[PDB]
C-alpha cells in the first residue's frame, strides 16, 4: 500500500493524485507551482514504502499527454531514505531538451537497495508547473 509523498505546497491544478498509482501511464496529474510559477531546488515526488523494503527498481513516470506535456523538471535526482530524514542519491538527470510528454525514468539495481521512502527531487529552480503519471518500485 505505498502511498505518495510530494511537496506540500504544489496545488493539484487538474487530474488527481490517486492517478499516480493506478498503475496506468495514460492518467496523471497536473500541479501548479507557487513563488511566481517556479518549482524550486529541493521539491520532491515520490513513495512511501510503509516498511523498509529490498528495491531492485523503480519506474516513475514524468509528464504527461497533452496540457503541462512540457511542465517538467530539468535537473533531478533520484534518492531513497530509510527514515525520511537522511537521504541518498542513486543518480541525477539531466532532462534539458527531453521531447515534451511522458518520460519514462526507470532503474534496476542488481544488488537491491533498502529503503522506506524513495523520490525524485529537483535540483534546479525551474520557472514550470509540474506533470506526473506514475510512481512504481520493482521488489521482491
Ligand atoms: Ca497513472
Ligand atoms: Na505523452
Amino acid at each position: 500500500n505505498p502511498s505518495l509523498i510530494r511537496s506540500e505546497s504544489w496545488q493539484v491544478y487538474e487530474g488527481n493524485e490517486a492517478n499516480l498509482l493506478d498503475g496506468d501511464d495514460n492518467t496523471g496529474v497536473w500541479y501548479k507551482t507557487l513563488n511566481g510559477d517556479t518549482s524550486l531546488a529541493g521539491e520532491f515526488i515520490g513513495l512511501d514504502l510503509g516498511k523498509e523494503i529490498k528495491l531492485d527498481g523503480i519506474r516513475f513516470v514524468i509528464g504527461k499527454n497533452g496540457g503541462g506535456s512540457s511542465d517538467k523538471w530539468n535537473k533531478f535526482k533520484l534518492e531513497y531514505s530509510l527514515d525520511n530524514e537522511s537521504w541518498t542519491t542513486i543518480k541525477e538527470y539531466d532532462k534539458t531538451g527531453a521531447p515534451a510528454g511522458k518520460d519514462v525514468i526507470e532503474e534496476s539495481f542488481e544488488t537491491p537497495i533498502s529503503a522506506k521512502y524513495i523520490r525524485l527531487t529537483n535540483m534546479e529552480n525551474i520557472n514550470k508547473w509540474l506533470t506526473f503519471s506514475e510512481f512504481a518500485i520493482v521488489s521482491d
